This record gives structure tokens, C-alpha cells and sequence, in this order.
């Protein structure tokens, strides 16, 4: 309704699980509130770029902007920040790419990112982080790493149910909590907020199976379910136990003696993939002590948050860190970063993480080869030591670039 | 009952907030499950050793061993992981020390470890973490990272009020929250399990008042609060809001321009401790960053527990990280690691972590020139590259110790 969809372009289309993309799709993207004005615009023109050098003129995205956050308030009123046009839209033309959203304070207004994720049941949260080839970074060996997480989007505490201290409905679930349940343990029951978190086994076992699909599709090593169940037997241990079941169960999941690790044989490559577990505290420590010992991460929504953020900033890529959001009927590729309104509009920031998100969507576009020279591009523009402010800072003898310039040195690399 | 008091010695009093410690006070001990038959007997050699050295034989600590975990088992029968007169004498001799314990599984018996702290109400979760100079690191630059860790211990998802999925009880409560509350936002609400995350004003400002007091009573630079607020609005929120508010109503806070940050203008150096927040997500990456921008922390239980492992991974401290658990009636300090049953009996082990907390027990007793001896001893054994086989692995040129050995290059270094 004030969305423009293009002229020329075609809507991609699922038939029966598979994505069957037409030569000029018609790809949905949110610009981005704060810096998004900046990183979005080297995007478009990098992966633009990257599938005129792979298809030779053959192939070509439409790109068709759609609104969320603050730019969806200066376009539809001031009062819409997520119309649900935006979801029919994404629904419909099934992958779109995103800029850093803008959640506002003040107007009971749930977290744009999480409502994304929830409202379109993008239950797959996908981090890969690797180590890019002369990146700065803070730790002495971030080449070791090279993990790709699985983090459960639609459970958690991170649904947000929850009841502000004092309020009604707090006090109504606190008496219905030592009353009729009988809880003895709320160490103080009176202005006590109160969250909920829930974990299913429908919930735990589509994400744990797409995270051992994604292990045998492309034989990754293992994957280590990571929680915290010691603690919580019944949410984050009913996970761990719900996804050895799963491995067992739809996988030919073997104990390795005596267990609790399990092999699962690679039905293509015959190599053997460990299913294992570590609770979540000793795996924080894990990840910086002998980050070489694991490789797919499955994990609950609020320690995949964790996980993915920690692992970013030890390869040095908290402004390059790609993610997508994926569920059944469609796709949400993201800057993982936020808005950063001091640098907005400077053509400044690191485009990085939404070019390197561009990657995955060109990929699981099936359009592998325009992916594959965005990657080349970024090795070869790092390696030149041609780099934007964040990197060049901590970098000696590096060429400092501006955000657009960044991606020309993309381009240029490819 | 089977604890023997011993017949020199006399109890630690409390006369009203203050310790009154006298010559010989009997300190209970729980020698701990695993590895603490190793590193308990180390840790009270070296902590005579100091009270020897640094009182010339005025002052001596009568050891009293009291009993939690397996070994409680083998000492009152099969059934009983926890005498309720541990409780009762660790609440009237004031501090005891313990070492790692084992919490079995296929007994419903939750993590005693947290049944400790909370059967005693040991509210704060005391983590200090510093580099000691010449240990392996995974990171460039351990030694910029001193920072002291104020976990709350009582309240949070760590409080253990959970229902199992399928259980008549997690159906009842999903029930009430989906016909009597309304919550329309639980994805699957069959086979899902339930946890309940509390969190109270009283619950966090007895934490964070406690926080501040420490950093005006060391001169401390900051104190910041993390938490997850954003999206957890009205518990890690909530946490985030009473912290600043008891920063500004009970020590005169004012907003360095604009906010949200607060000064607090030491009543004794007359520096100005800044009082801060972050997100614990992207806190997680600032400790790898930029951590000399952080000194106190307080945080909630479970941001506490990762926080803490995550600090003491990068200063290379895990196996000598110390911990308290501080109520208003007494006070416990622990081995922080697990209890490593391959090596256990081994004499093998780093007996660091309990050391450095029996160091942290003297220097709350006022037995501050001890206290300075054993991280002296520390320090120097460090650098004398005279080490356990944990550090020894990662360093060139060591000298590989026992257990006991490591106990006795401490002695020697004192």
C-alpha cells in the first residue's frame, strides 16, 4: 500500500520445501534504521555487483524496499512501527534482507527483532562465525574458530512473558504460585517481577534437527547442545535430553561407550558426527580455551544470544558477524549489529554484517557463486588492509575508508 | 552430632554487623567431594603457614570438619546429602570454607551448591577476577582485566521453580496462564516445560547496596549494572532500574549530563565513582574489548554465574578462581571449580582456587597480613614458573608440581 513492488521481477516461489528462484527475483528489504541509511546502500550494490560478475548479466535482483522500526512511522504515521504488511510481505515473497532496527522506550512497545522472528516463526536463529584472515582481534589464536550456531528463536524467557512488580496480574500470579501451586522459594514475594520461561519438545526438536541437517549437509565435525540444565532440569535440560533423543531416534544416533556422546553417520560422506553437550558456563569458557573442539552449536534462545555474541568479538567481528532468521515458509537475513545513530549518515560504519548476511541469502538463494564472490571480496579487501574506521584503528598500517568505499574495495576483490 | 568441635578454639561472634574474631577461632571446613581430598589439604597447610608467619604464633586456626555432599553420605548414611546441622553450624561459627561438591542425579536432588546459598540466604556471590602476572592466557592482554563480581545468589530462574512437561503440574500452570492471565504467546504448549524467573526491589537493592559499599570501601572507579532489559523488561529491567535508583536515594547519585549514568562522590577519597549499565549480551563482548572500562559488577544470578566463568577463562584463572557467598549472618567461601573425579586422590590438581578463597576468608576476618602472605606466595610460585600440571601444559620453561608440592612453592614464596 505504500510498498512499490516492481515492474520487472518475479516472486519466488516454495514448492513443497524447496525454493524455486526465478532469474530476476523480487527480493524485499528493510533499509535500516541509524546507520542502516549507510550500510544498506553498500549492500544493494555489492551483491548487485556480485551476481553481474556470476551470471554474467543473466540474473538480477529486485529489489523492492518494505518498512519497519523508525522509518515505518515517518511513511505510514507516526504510530506504526511493524505493519502487517511487512509480515504478508516477507510471508509471500519468502526471503527478505534487513538493516538495525530502532525499538522505542516509552510506548509499551516489544522488541522489534524478537517480534520479526516471533510473528513470522522464524524458529532458526543462524550464526556462522569464522575468522576472517587478518581481522584485529583480542585473543591470540581466533583462526581456531569456526563455529556455526543454532539458536532456538520462538521459546525462551525471550518470549516475553512477563508481569511488572506490584501490578495486578504479578501479584495474581504469585498467589496462584504459593497458593494453589504451593512454591516456597520466591525469596521475596512482595514488588517481585515475574518472567516465564518456556521449553517444549516440538520447539526444541525442529530447531536441534535443523542444526544435525545442517551438520550432515555439509559434514561439520559435531554438534554440541549447549545448556544450562544443571540448574534449570526442566526447560534447558528437557532441550539436552529432547535432542540426544532426536539423534537417537531420527538419526541412528549411537552411544560412543558408555555415553552420553553419540555418533551419527553421515548418510553422504560415511564420516562419523559427534553429538555431544556442555553446560553453558564451562562452554563460555570452552570457546576461548580450545575453541577447535567444536564446530555446530544447537542452543535455547537466550544462550545462543550469548554464544554468538562472545564468539564474535574473539574473531574480531562484532561489526562483520552475519545472521539469519529461518522458519518453514520464509527467510529474514539481518544485520546483526544495532543502529548506531552517532555515526548515522556519516558513510562510516563497517557494512560487513549485512553484506556478509547479503552472502547467506544469495546462498540459500541457491545462487552460490554470487555468494561465493562476496566472500572473496571481503578476504581480499581485509587482507589489503583497506578497511573502514573500526577495523583500521586497531590495525597498523591499513588505508581507512569510508562505508561506501568499503564496498568498492568489496568489488574490487572479487 | 558426628561433627567433633574442637576443644581449643572459641567461636567467631557477630556484635552487630561487626565480626569480633578471636585468637583462635574455629573455622568449619567441608573438605568437598572429588579433587577437594587434594586441594582442602592444601589449602590448610598454606593458611597456617601464613597465620604462622604473619602473627608469630599469636593467632591459630581451629579447623572443624563439617559434612555436605557424598562424603555426608559415608558419614550419616546413604540418604543424606545435606545434615541440617551443616546449616546450623556454619550459621553459628559465622565463615566456613569448603571445597568442590557432587550433586547426584536420579534422586530429585537439586544443585547443593545453590542449596547452600540459599538455605543460608548467602545473597551475595562475591567473584573477584584478576590477572596474576605470568600465567597462560588465551588473550592478548590478561592483565588489563581486575574486576569484581557481585552476583545476586537468591532470587532468578536459578531459584529452581519448575514443572516438567507433561506433568499434571506444568499443565495446571499453563492452564492458569493461558485461560486465567491470557498469555497467548507460548508457541507450544503441549510437552512444555515451565521455569519461573523471580525477580523483587528488595532482592536487588540488598545486592546492589552491597555492590557500591564495596567500591566506596576500596575506592573502586565504577560500578556497573548488567543486565538484559531489553528484553526482559521487568526483572533484568527492573534490576536495572532499582540499582539506580538506590544509587541516587540512598548515596546521593547525580546524572553525569543527561544520563543515564550517575556519580557517587566517595565520602572518603572524594572520587567519583560512576555508576553505569550494559546489556549483558553486548557486555560479554566488552570484556574482551575493552575491559580496563570495568571494575564492579553486579548482576543477577545466572549473568553472574557466566560472567564470572567467561572472566576467569580469559585471565587464564579457571582453575584459580576464587568465590564467596556473603549473607548478613555469616559467610561461606568456595573452591569455585568442579570436583574432577579422574583425578581425584591424585595429589595433581591446582589447589588455587581454594587457596585464593581461604585468602578472601582472612582478609573478611580481619586477618589482613595472612591474607597478604598467601597472595604473595601466590604470585611467587606463579613466577617462579613452579606450577601445577594445568598450567605447566600451556607454559615454557615450568617446573611441574603435585598438588601438594604447589602448596609448599606458596609456603616458599611467602
Amino acid at each position: 500500500s505504500k510498498v512499490v513492488v516492481p515492474a520487472q521481477g518475479k516472486k519466488i516461489t516454495l514448492q513443497n520445501g524447496k525454493l524455486n528462484v526465478p532469474e530476476n527475483p523480487i527480493i524485499p528489504y528493510i533499509e535500516g534504521d541509524g546507520i542502516g541509511v549507510d550500510v544498506t546502500p553498500a549492500m544493494l550494490k555489492v551483491v548487485d555487483a556480485a551476481v553481474e560478475k556470476a551470471y554474467k548479466g543473466e540474473r538480477k535482483i529486485s529489489w523492492m524496499e518494505i518498512y519497519t522500526g523508525e522509518k515505518s512511522t515517518q511513511v505510514y504515521g507516526q504510530d506504526v512501527w511493524l505493519p502487517a504488511e511487512t509480515l504478508d510481505l516477507i510471508r509471500e515473497y519468502r526471503v527478505a534482507i534487513k538493516g538495525p532496527l530502532t525499538t522505542p522506550v516509552g510506548g509499551g512497545i516489544r522488541e522489534l527483532n524478537v517480534a520479526l522472528r516471533q510473528e513470522l516463526d522464524l524458529y532458526i536463529c543462524l550464526r556462522p562465525v569464522r575468522y576472517y584472515q587478518g581481522t584485529p582481534s583480542p585473543v591470540k589464536h581466533p583462526e581456531l574458530t569456526d563455529m556455526v550456531i543454532f539458536r532456538e528463536n520462538s521459546e525462551d524467557i525471550y518470549a516475553g512473558i512477563e508481569w511488572k512488580a506490584d501490578s495486578a496480574d504479578a501479584e495474581k500470579v504469585i498467589k496462584f504460585l504459593r497458593e494453589e501451586m504451593g512454591v516456597k522459594k520466591i525469596r521475596f514475594p512482595e514488588h517481585c517481577g515475574i518472567g516465564i520461561k518456556p521449553c517444549s519438545e516440538e520447539g526444541t526438536k525442529r530447531l536441534v534437527r535443523a542444526a544435525i541437517e545442517y551438520a550432515i549437509a555439509n559434514d561439520r565435525d559435531s554438534v554440541t547442545l549447549v545448556h544450562k540444565g544443571n540448574i534449570m532440569k526442566f526447560t534447558e535440560g528437557a532441550f539436552k535430553d529432547w535432542g540426544y533423543q532426536l539423534a537417537r531416534e531420527e538419526f541412528g544416533g549411537e552411544l560412543i561407550d558408555g555415553g552420553p556422546w553419540l555418533k551419527v553417520k553421515n548418510p553422504n560422506t560415511g564420516k562419523e558426527i559427534v553429538i555431544k553437550d556442555v553446560i553453558a558456563d564451562a562452554f563460555l569458557q570452552q570457546i576461548l580455551l580450545r575453541p577447535a573442539e567444536y564446530d555446530v552449536i544447537a542452543c535455547m534462545n537466550l544462550n545462543g544470544d550469548y554464544i554468538s555474541d562472545a564468539l564474535a568479538a574473539q574473531v574480531g567481528g562484532i561489526g562483520i558477524a552475519p545472521g539469519a532468521n529461518i522458519g518453514d515458509e520464509c527467510a529474514l537475513f539481518e544485520a546483526t549489529h544495532g543502529t548506531a545513530p552517532k555515526y548515522a549518515g556519516q558513510d562510516k560504519v563497517n557494512p560487513g554484517s549485512i553484506i556478509l548476511s547479503a552472502e547467506m541469502m544469495l546462498r540459500h538463494m541457491g545462487w552460490t557463486e554470487a555468494a561465493d564472490l562476496i566472500v572473496k571480496g571481503m578476504e581480499g579487501a581485509i587482507n589489503a588492509k583497506t578497511v573502514t574506521y573500526d577495523f583500521e584503528r586497531l590495525m597498523d598500517g591499513a588505508k581507512l575508508l569510508k562505508c561506501s568505499e568499503f564496498g568498492d574495495a568489496i568489488i574490487e576483490n572479487m
